């Protein structure tokens, strides 16, 4: 199934988060060079353009059911979109570029990874639930455990950290 | 299944319904079409330098191509569908994982170097260690196996309760991560010992 967590546990600072494939494998989403996210099918047919961010989009993810898309931007926000292109929510609270984003397995929680050295957890109504503090540099990747109760973050500080939903730091994995 | 993106992030590959692999830029324009496979492509990988593409197919072959579309080699030797492909960190060795229960290792000039025999069911995934000397395979048989390049089996990592679909090494090469349909990720050392389970 989803390789985000393997990639966050073992991947490099340079791992690329601006392309995502839908869970059914039929749709590709790409953070494009024009402040949009574009969706296309495997034949190459353009399906949708997600317009709203005011600067570069760096991270994209699909919800586990494929119906919601999250985009992470240099504009310091995450935006949530329906696959028909409508903007559903803007998640405000990071203080710098947002590099990466992930959905929880149940689709109800969003995690974001920012240049501000934090991961933030959010619900779909756009409310901030938790801020995970401790990395000493920009956070480039984030993922959930398969049961959705542990969050993994990966940072330019060369560590991976494991956290629970109440913000407790469970483990730091060093040499990354 | 049948998608990849280049290490620099600027090229997206995807297997198409028509048995080709398409390469797109990040704006959804077509760059190249890789034509040659006679049935579905299940696995695509880019080499670390981003200059070579490997495709794994139901036609029992892996094809190697350059990024302007030219077929370079066809890797013939699996006896059933090839599900996964990986390149070694130096780009010189390719590993392929097949429904035939084997991993095969190949030079980028197409020669079969080794066949890694031991799994009792389909092999879904394969990875090289950062130093290129150890291969890990993830199988439907619920194990990850670790191998050297001479094809010798070094360890079998036992503990997942369902098929293992994904495997990778930590950046320092001393920890192996496995992901399974049992809804866990396990971390292991090279002596095959379980370090932790992530639910």
């Amino acid at each position: 199934r989803n390789g985000q967590l393997l990639q966050t546990l073992t991947g490099h600072s340079s791992s690329v988060w601006g392309v995502a494939f839908s869970p059914d494998g039929q749709t590709i989403a790409s953070a494009s060079d024009d402040k949009t996210v574009k969706l296309w099918n495997r034949n190459g047919q353009l399906l949708q353009t997600l317009t709203g961010h005011s600067s570069s989009v760096w991270g994209v993810a699909f919800s586990p059911d494929g119906q919601t898309i999250a985009s992470a931007s240099d504009d310091k926000t995450v935006k949530l979109w329906n696959r028909n292109g409508q903007l559903l929510q803007t998640l405000t609270g990071h203080s710098s570029s947002v590099w990466g984003v992930a959905f929880s397995p149940d689709g109800q929680t969003i995690a974001s990874a920012s240049d501000d050295k934090t991961v933030k957890l959010w619900n779909r109504n756009g409310q901030l639930l938790q801020t995970l503090t401790g990395h000493s540099s920009s956070v480039w990747g984030v993922a959930f455990s398969p049961d959705g109760q542990t969050i993994a973050s990966a940072s330019d500080d060369k560590t991976v950290k494991l956290w629970n939903r109440n913000g407790q730091l469970l483990q730091t994995l060093t040499g990354h």
